[PDB]
């Protein structure tokens, strides 16, 4: 028979979780005990709740969904930051919070871990602003319905949800869960709408030979990556990815022309997008970053807008059309439209210009680090790229089919990458997991590397130490851009705690030249028992050209004066 | 080509609306103009926004959905009361509010019809607490997606939703709407869950011969009324309706045993429910009213709980199972289980005892009014029953199959019945529409009868004038129970305004005896050009026995002292 | 000893309430009983909760503060509309709502009069958006602190507040209330700030001879009306009132030049405001209406902004300076600055042109109605003017010192005027209370006239029957501007119910000519036992010139197209 806690545990197992992330607190201990009873998943502990949330976010990138368990007030409020992140990044993270004893409501009781007042709905009310569903459970009988509701919502919407559970009901009996299939149950595309959307698309491109396909950052959330390839193979047109959609489309595919990102696009891509008669955008997010400060907005009159659950084409909106079904059906009916791919090729724009192997003994530079990391990419590799120059280094990499890049380009919380890489590595231990992170960003969430050591995860961390040098130093300089330098390599041994209560097999290495970096990389690949941090020393004012061009555009937009 | 306003109009037409309800204000005039461009539905005006909301609520009872258009803040805030009502009663009402010029946000501008501050998201934030979806539209390009989202949500959840539209974008161009079928698109039952739920139900009742079926007030919201009949015909068991589910099951059906409502159930029903080995509850709402102050709660160990979208049976919860599919599939597989119906019959409990025709010249009494209204019921009739003794008079009526009763038993806003009857009559003009309402309740929303006159709706209104006498007068007496008496009959001529700018064909009649009531009823049936209000005079302390019994239980529950934490 | 309910009652009495307004419901009956125990104020009942709220709003205009008691969910939600109104109009209205039994929280209980869910904090959460304070009381021990907090806040901020009280704790013991003076305790002006603000004002006008004073609609909320007169007498400058500040300054005062309202200002006033070197604005609200669609915005470089609790002068902001203290201190130090008054006089702009007495037998026109109502004005009179042409008729009236006009120009809820006049008349029975209201507006809240009859209030109601003709008919015509005409005069006898359970002394009269109006007015003045409604018939397209000019400006602003970011 089931309890509130083991009901939750079973549902989590049913949606495919092999782990859930947790930070113990006195309002969730019993809940944690009940979750532990289910041996079909492991309970993974984090340092703090912000990192716990980002760890779950990363896990959701690897496995499709995730769960984080925190305590009331102490364990939920900072987690909200990561949950907002999951919302921004379209990841079904389930946040479960412990909550006060159910006898303490409407009782005139002031409780610890709260604001000092006698009511306790404020955390729920806050959560509603950043989730797709949010439920508080005060009695055991209500638990099954609220649990099923938030989980189904999360899976359907691809958004985080919130659950709080009174601390004294987690062990109490409730109904048993039905079949797992119920949790994934979703509407099918409306047939008439699906057919009409496809037909209107064909009518739209009938006399438009130059058709470009623009792959957007919600393509995975729509589960439409495979269908996008079938569609483009049938179309024979040019395919470009938006920045945040890196790796959402196979780069070895003969139709792929590279990154479309305004004035920092791959050679020839900007001109090809401009010359297209029609642009088919697959699940795009057009924000101030992806439009390069509102300078690169797709022409509304050429645009076919195919969102995850609707299509706008030829001046008509079709809701209730799943992107996956739309692309599949379109692939069966569309005729060859090579015009824009032909145009791209006729530009002779060449390949993206990349630096040649540097002299091994010369001072390390950014382009050399990027060169060597790129050489590590296999079909089995995932690169977690932090906000900053790492975005642009990763963007410049040629990906073998199967290789993945993970970006947090909508939320853009610096420090996300460390706990995210931890969570990702827990969920995909079979992959070569690489983390590219700046020194400044690393400091916000550094302690989660200790959990990588604890679970023996062979994450390779490229820490770029340019003494806190970021684009802000060039375009908007101030004392606030400076940081306290650490010995990042030495931090590994601290986390190991060798000759202490326990042990660890992490390694910290320094690289000041191309040659030293090559040696560190070999040591890192051989280290299978723990993470390896490679501290890469480069001068300041050494970043990609793209970062500078793009950065100035975005700054100009952010700072534009008020209009009447 | 479409505008924000004509896009909304087309979607409303696509979900089957033939009317939408409106109160003009300067923040929605252009929106109203655009809605008027679609000639496939009519724009109906109401006195105030509370009544506008309740009118839409009543329309949704007749047609399945409805829409109300109001202005910003003054218009929307009182409508929220009716929207909360629609939420409580599971009716897809779409509330559309006009809103400030989109240039006035983040501008440091104080606007009229607002709190006097410079931001304008408070109305949206309030609306989120009482709707299934709530969206504000500030630019034309965002309109289509937000409109489709709230409408789809409303239809799927059977709950009200909220839309606000900046006043200066209603006429602006936007995309055109796709096929109507997209708006009704919903998930099917999960097959495995559906099958498992049916099987577990069979296993549960395998060694339980006495199976009773309890019909709940969400059965219509689940669209499962027809399937409930197929199921009960197959089962051969006893079927009872909860109070708020009156008319959700055919009363001429030979399995039907009457109302289950604790100590005010139909004769023999309470005992039959108590003796049942299994109770199959179809879309129930168990609240303090339907459990008679928590005195009549179904035994958890006997209960099969079949909600609109899930089933709990034999200790297992099955989400993603639509009640309609569950009942249909169960009807194909279930074996005959007559045990509780046989038990009911063996009680010889008799039929509900009803008063014989009174002496026509004797002072009118409550039972005589109920007798005559009951005699008006046809398969084509709908009774709208207001909170109060009217609930219990209507509950005691034997309904011919097809006859409907409308209750607002979850929200229980007094005065709901008048605008609700208006809205209902607009949506179902082909029916004989009867309103039963107390004098006290009538006063809250009386002016909407003027709209009945205006649109020439032949609603028959039985106004019970016992000088504000309610159950509170007996169990919790105080000066607050007293009202100012009106000449309710005379109010009809006021609303007619004959010899004025326009005209009206409403009639107001008085009845102080059974004979006078019979004559008034004949005049009312013949009046096809407007509403007929029959003011029925009865003494105080003249109400149903059920109201008294039930009322005392509910009062005791509400007043129980705090338990120590 | 005290209970939660009698504690609240005592506090209400302590702030000077002689009445509180109520609509009974099962969640507040015990609370109402406890309030009744205090014989130092009366419990006044209203038809519906919207009207209850507006009645309290009107009472607050007469007495300074007010209270309304409603039930949970069904009652409170519509009252929110009136509470938002009180917030917009800076009136300390205390809304008290009944609430569920305190045993029903975190209990998995579904309760009647709620959304159908098991939690009950949504009403409190909604209330927070439209009040200065909002507290829920679940236990008796918490009551005294929460009651004192919301009341003190209301009095200090001049804003409405919200209280809900669990129905089963209203009779439970709690601490006794201390001295009344604690409730009014407020900070004094910061001395250094007060002095600096005055000194910067003097420096600002040192070389600015033409100083105009602009009286704003928050002057009463600041309690600074008397101090404004002392200041202007000392200054010797020109004084104009903004539209919503009508009667906030003595019109017989030698410095008063009339209404400042853009292109519909009194003769010469617009030019005088434009020529002024400095404009001292006393507690202004500059919104889309008061700036005539953003066409009349005071020059920022000439403006001295004296708010209720702060002053912005000469580029410096001084918080913690009460307007009353600022004006008083300024009056002691300021030198004579007659420049703008001299300029105004030198314009020879003449007085506002008013129509001469019409031929008594000619068809009644708007200007003739306004003429006769103006002739009713005494130092003892209050005119409640409804949104519409009534705003402009009242604006054109010359007020004898002491005569008051009440506007709801920030919230602008049509129908406000009827319940507001009721509440006002309850609070100021010694005054001659006049209500000017259009037919369309009257219909929203008409039933509250029945309470005027019930309490024998001699309100004189001028109902303008132009068949729903409003400015919208001229500038934005549509079917939504039309109404169902009533026989408004006949409605009085309906509310009287003579020859029924009770009685009434209201009178309904019709006037189609100046002569008939004069006779009706005499009958109205002699009717001391109840309200008198005078139904005035005028043609359509007969309204003030100001309404047309102002209306077009505001419409243009509301409808301006989006600016492309």
């Amino acid at each position: 028979s089931y309890t509130v806690g083991t009901y939750l545990a079973e549902r989590l197992v049913q949606i495919g979780l092999k782990h859930h992330f947790a930070v113990a607190g006195d309002y969730n201990l019993v809940l944690l005990d009940n979750l532990l009873l289910n041996k079909n998943m492991e309970q993974v502990y984090c340092c703090n709740e912000l990192n716990c949330g980002f760890s779950a976010e990363g896990y959701a990138r690897a496995k499709g969904a995730a769960a984080a368990v925190v305590t009331y007030s102490v364990g939920a409020l900072s987690a909200f930051d990561a949950i907002g992140g999951a919302y921004a990044e379209n990841l079904p993270v389930i946040l479960i919070s412990g909550a006060p004893n159910n006898n303490d409501h409407a009782a005139g009781h002031v409780l610890h871990h709260a604001l000092g007042k006698t009511d306790y709905h404020y955390q729920l009310e806050m959560a509603k602003n950043i989730t797709a569903a949010a439920e508080a459970i005060y009695t055991p009988e209500e638990a099954p319905a609220k649990i099923d509701h938030v989980i189904k919502t999360a899976l359907r919407e691809k958004k985080p949800v919130y659950l709080e559970i009174a601390c004294n009901i987690a062990s109490m009996p409730c109904a048993a869960p039905g079949p797992a299939s119920a949790l994934f149950n979703d509407e099918a595309s409306d047939e008439a709408s699906l057919n009409a959307a496809v037909e209107e698309t064909l009518k739209f491109i009938a006399n438009r030979d130059k058709v470009a396909v623009l792959v957007g950052s919600k393509l995975r959330a729509a589960g439409a990556e495979e269908a996008a390839v079938k569609f483009a193979d049938a179309l024979g047109g040019a395919v470009a990815t938006m920045a945040a959609a890196k790796s959402f489309f196979p780069e070895e595919n003969p139709h792929y022309i590279g990154t479309s990102w305004g004035e920092v696009s791959y050679p020839g891509v900007e001109k090809t997008m401009k010359e297209a008669d029609a642009v088919i955008a697959l699940a795009p997010v057009f924000n101030d970053y992806s439009t390069t400060g509102w300078t690169d907005i797709p022409d509304p009159k050429k645009l076919v807008l195919a969102e995850p659950r609707s299509v706008v084409v030829n001046g008509i909106r079709f809701p209730s059309v799943h992107l996956k079904d739309y692309l599949t059906r379109l692939a069966q009916k569309v005729s060859k439209k090579t015009g824009a791919l032909d145009f791209f090729k006729s530009l002779n724009a060449g390949e993206l210009k990349k630096a040649a192997p540097a002299d091994p003994s010369a001072p390390l530079v950014n382009a050399e680090i990027a060169r060597q990391v790129e050489a590590l990419l296999t079909p089995n590799t995932t690169v977690i790229a932090e906000t900053g120059d790492s975005w642009f280094n990763a963007q410049r990499m040629k990906l073998p089919n199967g290789a993945r890049v993970e970006y947090e380009m909508q939320w853009g919380h610096i420090g996300w990458s460390v706990p995210a890489a931890f969570g990702y590595a827990v969920g995909a231990p079979e992959r070569r997991n690489i983390l590219m992170v700046g020194d400044g960003s690393f400091q916000l969430t550094a302690q989660e590397v200790a959990q990588m050591v604890r679970l023996k995860l062979p994450v390779i961390i490229f820490l770029i130490n340019n003494y806190g040098y970021t684009i802000e130093v060039m375009i908007h300089d101030g004392p606030y851009n400076n940081i306290k330098n650490w010995d990042y390599a030495g931090l590994m041994e601290v986390f190991n705690g060798n000759g202490g209560y326990d042990s660890g097999a992490g390694k910290g290495l320094k690289a000041k030249t191309g040659g030293e970096l090559a040696e560190a990389i070999k040591v890192a690949l051989a280290n299978t028992d723990g993470p390896t941090l490679i501290e890469c020393f480069i001068g300041r004012e050494d970043c990609t050209e793209e970062l500078v061009k793009w950065g100035k555009r975005v700054a100009a937009a952010n700072s534009r004066k008020p209009v009447n």
